[PDB]
């Protein structure tokens, strides 16, 4: 008999990582939520419900969780005994409070014959670079399932990374560091009622990037040389925050700084998802990071993005998959992407292009079992890409074995616009590019045996709340050396054309961040 002073499911609720007959649901009981929850130091009993219908008649699964205090008073429900590719209900209670209602879906019965798959991908959301617009019209898709790419969160206090159009909103405590700093960071982004929305609307599939820690971490490597002692206690700290908000299994249970995030499943036969970690036990960035000519260092063959375990786990779940598609659903970007010129080229080192090495493992293998049918999913980089895939990066002529689409932001960067400074030229050094666009939203794709369409859905501002959002352009892949064919494309209402913004603007913007926090310090 719980009472409570305010409604507690202040952040909502979630569900994830959908298999064929189970899915994790989950809230948190935050009646206080900036401020640490506001809960009392003692277990408190959370009952929870799935139906078939949104009216909870048909009740097929319930139970009841202890949320503690050690968890930040977290729920995590691993609902089983579910049919598959079915859409349920969920919600919780606790005393007599009620939670918001929850719909999900299970997955296909593996190698299930499944006809179509439609879900959308985001990453990118600076809180204060602008309003989550973008998951307002995310939760009105009619999608089976979400996937999270990283920067969930970002680290910063305010009036460190500022936006070219403004910080229209404000982080809510200064840089975070302890457990409790990054609770309450997860608390104010998850508190938006478009998030909500969008995390209540399909089940999530998440991994992170480096913001849900600090700016441009590799293992356990801080960035700007500091202290690798303190930085290993804040990934503790990050890891366990980021378990306590998000809808994952109890495998997922972080132990100290390390936490099984890299996992795979299948859709029916039509796909089978690799979903990667490319931070946790990433080699240190070469040449000073940023963007840099290669280099020996950069070079290097011993070099790991993935680690030789995942590496390892990757190649045996691209070799055995029968589905009509690989996918590796990742953090950054993977094609070549020059940024110089043929003679000196410069490079992204926090991306692909600065673990070549590693690249060339995934390449070869994907070349030794005669693929075609892989796709990458991506963020990151705050705008949209798309790229063929070719065997060989340096040539055009090569055999395409898939295609990368890279998505833009939620809202990190602000309203941007439709091409850049740089647009033209990098495109013509990087030939394999068949898109740029630089407005904020999310990519959708539908999925079929034997074509790939990927639609990116994007609104011409979010510094105010309220913009519409249209299909810029439409993309299919069709497992041929056609490669991308753009099969829309529509000019945006009321978006800046081209602005003056390069990518280097995006390593300038996080560094001034830096010096802010350091001129803090004083
Ligand atoms: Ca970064
Ligand atoms: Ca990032
Ligand atoms: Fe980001
Ligand atoms: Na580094
Ligand atoms: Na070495
Ligand atoms: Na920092």
């Amino acid at each position: 008999a719980p009472n409570f002073s305010s409604y507690p499911f202040t952040l909502g609720v979630a569900s994830g990582d959908p298999l064929s007959d189970s899915v994790v649901l989950w809230t948190r009981l935050a009646p206080d939520p900036l401020n640490g929850g506001g809960m009392p130091k003692q277990a408190v009993p959370v009952k929870w419900e799935v139906a078939k219908d949104e009216h909870f008649r048909k009740i097929v699964r319930k139970g009841t969780e202890m949320a503690k205090p050690s968890l930040a008073h977290s729920v995590h429900v691993e609902a089983d005994g579910l049919e598959p590719n079915k859409v349920y209900y969920y919600r919780f209670k606790t005393g007599h409070e009620l939670s918001p209602v929850g719909k999900t879906k299970t997955l296909p019965a593996p190698g299930a014959n499944v006809p179509q798959m439609t879900f959308a991908f985001a990453s990118c959301q600076q809180y204060e670079h602008g309003y989550y617009t973008a998951y307002k019209h995310m939760a009105k898709e009619k999608l089976d399932l979400v996937f999270h790419l990283g920067d969930y969160i970002y680290e910063y206090g305010p009036n460190e990374y500022v936006s070219k159009t403004g910080n229209v909103r404000t982080h809510n405590s200064a840089e975070i560091i302890t457990l409790q700093d990054y609770r309450n960071r997860h608390a104010q982004y998850r508190s938006d009622a478009n998030l909500k929305a969008a995390h209540a609307a399909f089940p999530w599939v998440v991994t992170w990037d480096d913001h849900e820690v600090e700016n441009n971490y590799a293992n356990k490597i801080p960035e700007k040389g500091q202290s690798v002692e303190a930085f290993v206690l804040r990934r503790a700290a990050a890891y366990q925050a980021y378990y306590e908000h998000m809808p994952l299994r109890i495998s997922s249970l972080p132990n100290g700084p390390d936490m099984q995030l890299y996992r795979h499943f299948t859709y029916g036969n039509l796909a089978s998802f690799n979903v990667l970690d490319t931070r946790q036990y990433r080699d240190d960035q070469a040449n000073n990071d940023g963007n840099k000519p290669p280099s020996d260092e950069s070079r290097n063959p011993n070099r790991t993005l993935l680690g030789k375990e995942q590496e390892q786990w990757l190649f045996n779940n691209l070799g055995s998959s029968t589905a009509h598609w690989n996918v590796l659903a990742q953090q950054i970007f993977f094609a070549k992407w020059n940024f110089g010129t043929s003679a000196s080229p410069i490079y992204s080192m926090d991306s692909w292009d600065g673990y070549p090495a590693q690249r060339e493992r995934v390449i070869n293998f994907i070349k030794s079992k005669n693929l075609n049918n892989v796709v990458v999913l991506t963020g990151d980089v705050h705008a949209s890409w798309a790229s063929n895939l070719h065997v060989d990066f340096e040539k055009t002529s090569s055999k395409i074995f898939g295609a990368e689409f890279v998505g833009t932001s939620i809202t990190s960067g602000g309203n941007g616009a439709d091409k850049r400074a740089d647009t033209d030229q990098i495109l013509k050094e990087n030939p394999h590019i068949q898109f740029f666009n630089d407005y904020r939203g999310y990519v959708r794709c539908t999925v079929t045996p034997h074509q790939w369409k990927a639609d990116y859905r994007v609104m011409p501002f979010v510094t105010e709340p309220g913009a519409a959002i249209s299909t810029r352009a439409s993309f299919v892949y069709q497992k041929d050396q056609t490669g991308l064919r753009k099969v829309s494309s529509t000019t945006i209402q009321g978006g800046v054309k081209q602005s003056d913004e390069v990518e280097e603007d995006r390593f300038f913007s996080h560094n001034k961040a830096h010096e802010k926090q350091m001129i803090k310090k004083r």
